[PDB]
RNA sequence: GGUACGUACCC
RNA sequence: GGUACGUACC
């Protein structure tokens, strides 16, 4: 059953030691990892282990294709975000043998304050961290392991065996041999790891594309942005309309006037921001899409916004009129319909990645009306993750499996996908990927190829000629093989020279996150919060102090004042999510009472209702300064957590 | 919708 | 220090 190189790539884990498994996309590391699962309990009584993944849709796959299995002999037990609200973690978990889960979930058990909630890393006596080069900087998987290795460092005993399980460390931006080195010992002692265990016909293309030749949209959204900075009457104000640098530009000036209350500069940089928007969609999709990313804006008075009004008014038709004709077609979309066209004249199942969500839905609505595409019978469909926003809503653990399973075996045949399955999804007959314009690092590249499985797979990359896109595909191309020199080097190291290595970069993770705590602890003390004001961002009108805050778990920052409900008004009915929680559902939106911004939306906690409030929109005003945050956890002051009797007793009074 | 982190980008 | 996007958790 288990080839040759799985049997190798396993002999230290079955020994027990830690290790990470380092085999290409596709080799079986799933299966590999099962067969030490196995071995590991059947060795022993009482052990118990943790799979940890990274996206809810590899839960039910590596259940139901990989870990099932062990059913035989041992409970095993699956859960995500979705399933979350039935069970307590610590009674599901210690109940099992094995236990599939997000590393968020673990990680939320392990933080977790409720007896029958909460783990502790000596509940299990294995973890296996699919994925594992994720195990970096503050991500989830290495906040677990800078426990584990606090722990360690401690002498503690009983921590588990660590299995990780990876196709590509990566370089972690390094381009030279002695940078990809230290890289790779960095993930090794991330990891505690003792060996680096690995092993002892798909082709490439470029598709690139050419600059429209003429592009009449996109010259109109750039010259009425033009008339809007006139209208601005600023000097020094960015002219490199339809870039990102533009987009950072012209919302950091929006946030230096919210900053300052200049509400005409505010709201014209937050339109200014809408238009660049639309050109960087007109860049990546149809005419029609960027259109209806404006005129989306202008359907949901003031002066500034009767003239910007006005002057969407003035240009709307002849926008709309363009965007309807062919002549000006986006060449990226021309070059999808040639690879579409040649290879879906049923035989190919394909993957088309792209950036955005709203993109992957665009090339879906594009690809539905393209009449050289209808006859070819493209069965497609959209794959995202549950990422949301007002320009796109996301995908529930349920949707994304009834995709997946209709395009495992070809009901479908054509997903456009963000990010959400570069890695691990295992379709064997996928035998086409694009990646659509996209600037990623060479660890994307590795993994997306690699969900084409078949044999005679193509994997095409669609991008602008003489482009930056282009040049950091090529650059990652040879990063992989960077990184395998690097491995290859750290796997011959003299065994004292690498445990003296990871000893030391160990000791200064623990320090170093001792260090970080400390200097944030700090930041947070600056500021009684009873000084604290917030401001909303629109009209500027004090709302609450930082003292009327309370946190609701660890996450949600709520208003506890009475009065706060003369602040603000409820302006919608009541919002539905579709994951519901264990102890709190939403109520409806919450906007300022005399402005009418969003501010956050109602929480229903059990038996009462308090106001949410989303950072972004207020300005935080301390003694020392106003700003505009992007989160709360870097304010300067301090904020308890909400306690639900203390609230309902001082209420009874 | 809320929160956090990752990746890309600029400083 | 920021911007955008994405995912994950709630
Ligand atoms: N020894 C084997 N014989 C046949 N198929 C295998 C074997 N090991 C794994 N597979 C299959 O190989 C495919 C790729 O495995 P997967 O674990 O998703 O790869 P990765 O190493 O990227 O995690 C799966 O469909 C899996 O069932
Ligand atoms: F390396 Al994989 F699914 F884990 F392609
Ligand atoms: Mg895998
Ligand atoms: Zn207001």
């Amino acid at each position: 059953e288990l080839h040759g190189y799985q049997l190798e790539a396993v002999a230290p884990a079955l020994r027990g030691r830690n290790s990470i498994v380092w085999l290409p996309t596709g080799a079986g590391k799933t299966r590999a990892a099962v067969h030490v699962c196995r071995r590991h309990l059947e060795g022993r009584r009482g052990g118990r282990v943790a799979v940890l993944v990274n996206k809810v849709h590899l839960v039910q796959q590596h259940l139901e294709k990989e870990f099932h299995v062990l059913r035989d002999a041992f409970k095993v037990t699956a859960v995500s975000g979705d399933s979350s609200h039935k069970c307590f973690f610590g009674q599901l978990a210690k109940g099992s043998d094995v236990v599939i889960c997000t590393a968020q979930i673990l990680q939320n058990a392990l933080l977790s304050g409720e007896e029958e909630a909460r783990v502790e890393l000596t509940d299990f006596s294995l973890l296996v961290i699919d994925e594992c080069h994720h195990t970096q900087k503050e991500a989830v998987y290495n906040k677990i392991m800078l426990s584990y290795l606090q722990k360690k460092l401690s002498g503690q005993r009983d921590l588990p065996q660590i299995l990780g399980l990876t196709a590509s460390p990566g370089t972690g931006g390094e381009t030279s041999f002695e940078g990809a080195v230290e890289h790779i010992l960095q993930i090794c002692a991330n990891l505690d790891t003792e060996v680096i265990a690995s092993a002892q016909q798909p082709t490439k293309q470029y598709d690139l594309c050419q600059e429209r030749e003429q592009d009449p949209f996109g010259q109109r959204l750039k010259k009425i942005m033009a008339q809007i900075q006139e209208h601005m009457e600023m000097p020094e104000l960015p002219q490199n309309f339809g870039t990102q640098v533009y987009e950072q530009r012209i919302v950091e000036l929006e946030n230096r006037a919210a900053e300052r209350f200049c509400r005409k500069t505010r709201v014209c940089a937050l339109h200014l921001r809408r238009y660049n928007d639309a050109l960087l969609i007109n860049d990546t999709v149809r005419m029609m899409d960027a259109f209806q990313c404006l005129q989306q804006f202008y359907a949901d008075k003031d002066p500034t916004e009767r003239f910007l009004a006005t002057t969407f008014e003035e240009n709307r038709a002849t926008l709309q009129a363009l965007a309807g004709d062919q002549r000006y077609e986006n060449p990226r979309l021309s070059k999808l319909e040639e690879i579409l066209q040649e290879h879906f004249q049923g035989s190919s199942r394909g993957i088309v990645f792209t950036k955005t969500r709203q993109s992957a839905h665009s090339l879906l609505s594009w690809l539905q009306d393209t009449a050289g595409l209808c006859g070819q019978h493209i069965r497609a469909a959209v794959l995202t993750g549950s990422g949301h926003s007002n320009q796109a809503k996301g995908m529930t653990q349920n949707e994304q499996q009834d995709v997946i399973t209709l395009f495992r075996y070809g009901e479908l045949n054509l997903l456009f996908s963000t990010s959400v399955a570069e890695e691990g999804l295992d379709i064997p007959e996928c035998n086409i990927v694009v990646r659509y314009g996209l600037m990623t690092n060479e660890i994307a590249m590795v993994q997306a190829q690699g969900r084409a499985r078949a044999q005679n797979s193509m994997y095409s990359v669609l991008a602008k000629a003489n482009s930056r896109e282009v040049y950091r595909e090529q650059l990652n191309e040879s990063l992989v093989g960077l990184m395998e020199r690097a491995i290859r080097a750290v796997q011959a190291m003299p065994e004292r020279k690498y445990r003296l290595k990871i000893v030391e970069l160990q000791r200064n993770a623990v320090l170093s996150w001792q260090v970080k705590e400390a200097r944030s602890s700090e930041r947070r003390q600056l500021h009684d919060p009873d000084d604290v004001y917030f401001h909303c961002v629109n009209c500027n009108v004090a709302v609450c102090r930082g003292s009327d805050i309370r946190t609701v778990e660890a996450m949600h920052h709520v208003n506890i004042n009475p009065n706060f409900r003369f602040y603000y008004t409820v302006s919608s009915g009541k919002i539905h999510f579709e994951r519901t929680f264990r102890d709190w559902e939403p109520g409806c939106r919450i906007v300022c009472s005399e402005c009418r911004q969003e501010w956050g939306m109602e929480m229903i906690y059990r038996n009462v209702t308090l106001p949410i409030l989303s950072i972004k929109n207020f300005v935080v005003v301390t003694p020392d300064e106003k700003k505009k945050y992007k989160k709360w956890s870097t304010v300067t002051f301090p904020i308890e957590e909400f306690s639900y009797l203390e609230y309902c007793s001082s209420t009874q009074d």
